[PDB]
């Protein structure tokens, strides 16, 4: 099945890094006022020459040229009850990352700019195109994202629910799920020098970007770190307590590309054990007050559009039912159903559920 269909923005100053139109896919479900936007990934660019080498070799990305009419919709985009037991009923909206910006900036290709980033900017559009078709009688957007785009929701989340606020729509209840975008601005196992975008620490390419991209991040976060320091924002531990929309926060404890940025490559010797021991603490502490989470001692990278992101568990209770519960919860907590499902045993795989890879 090839379910969504792609449409592009009819606002066509709207764009991807290369100036052609922004776009979302949509599957419609008359009859569901639940709406789940998602936000795809695919790390960054922060500067012209990383830029050219993506726009070479990562151009679906960066332009809309290629796209294909259709996409399958999968994971908690799939609309069989089978393999989305969660919201396999809702209104299902894919927009693909093509600003490499983790969905933050907010300028456009002009006499100055080789490249336009326009990431919170599509999403802005996309809310607003959709509200023609049927998100103006919705009573919860979903908005989800995985790994760069799981940051993009804790981005861009309240700025969704001020946006249809402001245009009149304060019945639409905005939520967030950040999955694989929560991370930690640790030092290096072993240091690199920023000369490249998967090995580059995580505090300093967003810097650069920041600039390079005219990035935006949520008000309240902002006024705390203020000029110069909005990088901080980009945080899931430092942005989430600012923002007022509701987050699930689903992250590996051992995520695969917080391991690339800290230069960790996988007999593991004590010095990389304990490197590994601690960053898996290390997240767990930012999560401690973090009510609905799902965060699983595994070795791995994103979940939520896969299609077998039913199998893992974490203390008996998988995804899609923690998902269920906080919808529950959004109607104390509730009997049998958890929201909040941290492993705490310290190794990748100490969970018997993780993938197998
Ligand atoms: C198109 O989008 C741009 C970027 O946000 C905005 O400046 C402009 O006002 C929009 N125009 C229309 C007609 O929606
Ligand atoms: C793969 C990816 O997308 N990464 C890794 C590090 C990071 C940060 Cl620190 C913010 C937003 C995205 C990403």
């Amino acid at each position: 099945n090839e379910d969504l269909r792609l449409h592009l923005l009819l606002n066509t100053s709207v764009t991807c890094n290369d100036g052609s139109p922004a776009g979302y896919y949509l599957k419609e479900s008359r009859g569901s006022r639940r709406w789940l936007l998602f936000l795809e990934g695919g790390w960054y660019c922060f500067n012209r020459e990383n830029c050219d080498s993506r726009y070479d070799t990562m151009r679906r990305l960066m332009s809309s040229r290629d796209w294909p009419r259709t996409r399958t919709g999968t994971g908690i985009l799939s609309s069989q009850p089978e393999e989305n037991p969660y919201w396999w009923n809702a209104n299902m909206v894919f927009i693909p990352y093509c600003s490499s910006d983790v969905w933050s900036g907010a300028s456009s290709k002009s006499e100055k700019n080789e490249y336009a980033f326009m990431g919170a900017l599509i999403i802005q559009e996309v809310v607003r195109e959709l509200l023609g078709r049927g998100l103006s009688g919705a009573k919860v957007l979903l908005l989800a994202g995985s790994s760069a785009g799981g940051t993009g929701v804790l981005l861009n989340v309240d700025r969704v629910a001020e946006q249809l606020e402001k245009l009149g729509y304060p019945a639409i209840q905005v939520r967030g799920l950040a999955d694989s975008g929560w991370f930690l601005d640790n030092k290096q196992y072993r240091h690199t020098d920023c000369v490249d975008t998967i090995t580059c620490a995580p505090t300093e390419a967003i810097r650069r970007g920041i600039r390079y991209w005219n990035g935006v991040v949520p008000e309240r976060c902002r006024r705390q770190f203020q000029e110069g320091e909005e990088w901080n924002c980009f945080f899931g531990y430092k942005v989430y307590p600012t923002l007022r929309s509701p987050v699930f926060v689903v992250q590996w404890l051992f995520d695969e590309a917080q391991l690339t940025v800290d230069n960790v490559h996988l007999p593991v010797q004590e010095g990389l054990r304990l490197y590994i021991q601690n960053l898996g603490r290390e997240l767990r502490h930012t999560l401690k007050d973090v009510p609905a989470s799902f965060a699983p001692a595994c070795l791995s990278h994103e979940i939520i559009i896969r299609s077998h992101w039913t199998d893992v568990q974490v203390k008996g209770t998988s995804l899609p039912r923690a998902l269920h519960c906080w919808d529950r919860s959004l109607h104390t907590p509730l009997k049998g159903c958890p929201v909040h499902l941290v492993d705490s045993c310290p190794w990748p795989h100490c969970n018997p559920s993780c993938p197998t890879g």
